[PDB]
């Protein structure tokens, strides 16, 4: 007898949450569908720590919500913290953990995917078809073995991006601030990136959404580009200047664009504004470009992530549930960039 | 100086004519709009040779109409020689070259991108942008990288999609009449495959549409498969049973199928049925079931190929021009089939 509560549970959650429990012999686990709320908070009841994946707020208040409930063993599904009372958090003597990792594959993956559907020319072919226009001409598509990818950023997931790229067999060129002795090794490593930009047909992102690099594509960045270049970024949004990329595609200097991550993004992504008056025209008018892919920040989301996302964390929380060292305290003291 | 006259240039093909001709400094090039017969035979006046690709047969007469303008030395852009007259050919002793292969990558490329594609459910991702849901759950994508890929078929193409799979880091599984000795040593070869329709999860053909062939996957090899499998035909059509896939697509025990071969595709495919009736109502329902990815035989519609067709195609030719030994020669062997 043990017992954990997770809120957040999705319906893509419940099974990993089972092979963990269905291992985990000895402990008492059950869930819910309701965020927690300072009113759910209470559900909590009996249980030794509570799993609950949410960006919605954990208010000073909801944390004695649940506090009083029995429990000061709280850890999150998510790479998040700053939704949390952090100060009453600790006022309180709250334990949290983060889990900061599942799968960089699923991102890398992500990109290489809407880069090289651009670089086809698949969503204008897959226009015609919906119209019914089945023939192939003029909608001809660049292949993937025959650009010059470059990699903003080598850290995992951008590693992955790099050999899946080396995998159609193009060439890979990349850049960092920290010269992996590694990699650099193999000559990968260009000196800069006005060197990058204007030998690459191919620019992927990889590199956190930095005071530095906060608008690194912009009118400057793009006028030194290829003809023609794609432009990915599944990672900050920040890092793109959105009415200057725009302009590029309206001239035809960009040759496509994908977004996954957008600036003006909190708030706008993941609501259904089905059926609603839609919120922001220029994404809305980014989401229809032919020869634009946007998505709303699902690099992540697959199979293989949301199991280390539970798990990774059912986990940590038995940490916590029995008294070990878990993995990654709330705390993460300068871990993050 | 000399003269090189080209038919039936799409102007997609247009581009790379000048990449040669640029080259070519010595001599003249000119080209046509329509195909050639008997009719245009006359255009090609005084070009010592004729470049061409078409699927209108090089009937019995479309020659000398061609020969009394003064030529003989005429060679394809395309791989197909079944649509010319042999005998005349050779009772004309007209020396023909066609072009064999045009970017095998293309073509495995675009096999690996639609699997990707289906593995992640990207086409439900896309249609809940444009209706306007910013929300990712339930649309969970399956990364490449975690599934067991089966290759039947290795050659040139099969080979080029196994490497890219490995790029993602699939196991990668292979089939084959000759186990080719080199792959076979490193353990890729399944004895049979039975062996691959149950181990594999995604499964990719690339053998030819052999009257032995002719059908693999109906009823039964399905019933073989995995739950959850993805099927990718991206070569000869009649290999698959469209009412197998569909009944397979229907119960649940295929998670996805891509297309980019039909076997009632003869007739339907390049025709812009836009406005008119369409045709046929599987293709059709199949064109847009959520899961499936139609596309019009275009996995080699590339850059590259398009490229080497015109390229390889006029090379060859100034062999003939020129007179010396080229890449090609088609042999009058007069059964074309
Ligand atoms: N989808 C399109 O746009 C077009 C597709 N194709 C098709 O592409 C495949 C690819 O061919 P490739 O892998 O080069 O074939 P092979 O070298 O012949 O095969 C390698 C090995 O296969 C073995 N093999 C032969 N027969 C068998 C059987 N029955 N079982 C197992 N293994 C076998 C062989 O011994 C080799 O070791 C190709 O198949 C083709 O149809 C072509 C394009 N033009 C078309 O539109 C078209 O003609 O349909 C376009
Ligand atoms: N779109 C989405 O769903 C999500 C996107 N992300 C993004 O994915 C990217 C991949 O992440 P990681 O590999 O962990 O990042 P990372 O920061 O470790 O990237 C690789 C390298 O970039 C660094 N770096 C920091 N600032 C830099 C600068 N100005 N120039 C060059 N290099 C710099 C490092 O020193 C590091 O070794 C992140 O950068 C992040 O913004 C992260 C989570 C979800």
């Amino acid at each position: 007898m043990t017992k954990v509560f997770a809120y957040a549970i999705r319906k893509d959650e419940e099974p990993f949450l089972n092979e963990w429990k269905e291992a985990h012999k000895d402990i008492d686990v059950d869930y819910t569908d309701k965020l927690l709320t300072p009113e759910t908070a209470k559900l909590a009841k009996g249980a030794d720590g509570v799993v609950v994946y949410q960006q919605l707020d954990y208010t000073a208040d909801t944390l004695q919500a649940l506090a009083d409930a029995g429990v000061t063993k709280m850890s999150l599904r998510n790479v998040g913290v700053d939704n949390i009372d952090m100060d009453k958090a600790k006022e309180l003597g709250f334990q949290i953990t983060n889990v900061p990792v599942y799968s960089p594959n699923a991102i890398a993956e992500h990109a290489a995917i809407q880069a090289a559907r651009v670089l086809r020319q698949d969503k204008r072919m897959d226009e015609k078809m919906a119209k019914r226009d089945l023939r192939w001409a003029p909608t001809i598509g660049r292949e993937v073995r025959d650009q010059v990818v470059g990699v903003v950023g080598t850290g995992h997931i951008g590693q992955v991006f790099m050999r899946i790229m080396e995998g159609f067999g193009a060439k890979v060129i990349a850049y960092d601030i920290f010269k992996n002795p590694e990699l650099e090794k193999k000559g990968y490593y260009v000196d800069s990136l006005d060197d990058l930009y204007k030998q690459a047909d191919v620019i992927s992102l990889h590199v956190p959404d930095v005071p530095a690099n906060v608008h690194m594509i912009n009118d400057k960045s793009i006028a030194e580009m290829k003809d023609g270049v794609v432009i990915v970024n599944c990672s900050r949004g920040r890092l793109v200047d959105t009415d200057a990329v725009i302009r590029g595609l309206d001239s035809g200097k960009i040759f496509g664009f994908v977004m996954d991550t957008y600036e003006d993004e909190v708030g706008v992504f993941n609501k259904d504004w089905e059926g609603k008056e839609f919120p922001d025209k220029r994404l809305a008018d980014l989401i229809d470009r032919p020869n634009v892919l946007v998505t709303p920040h699902t690099a992540f989301y697959t199979t293989h992530a949301v199991r280390n996302m539970v798990v990774k964390a059912f986990n940590n929380n038995l940490k916590l549930i029995n008294g070990e060292k878990p993995d990654s305290p709330v705390a993460l003291n300068k871990n993050k960039f």
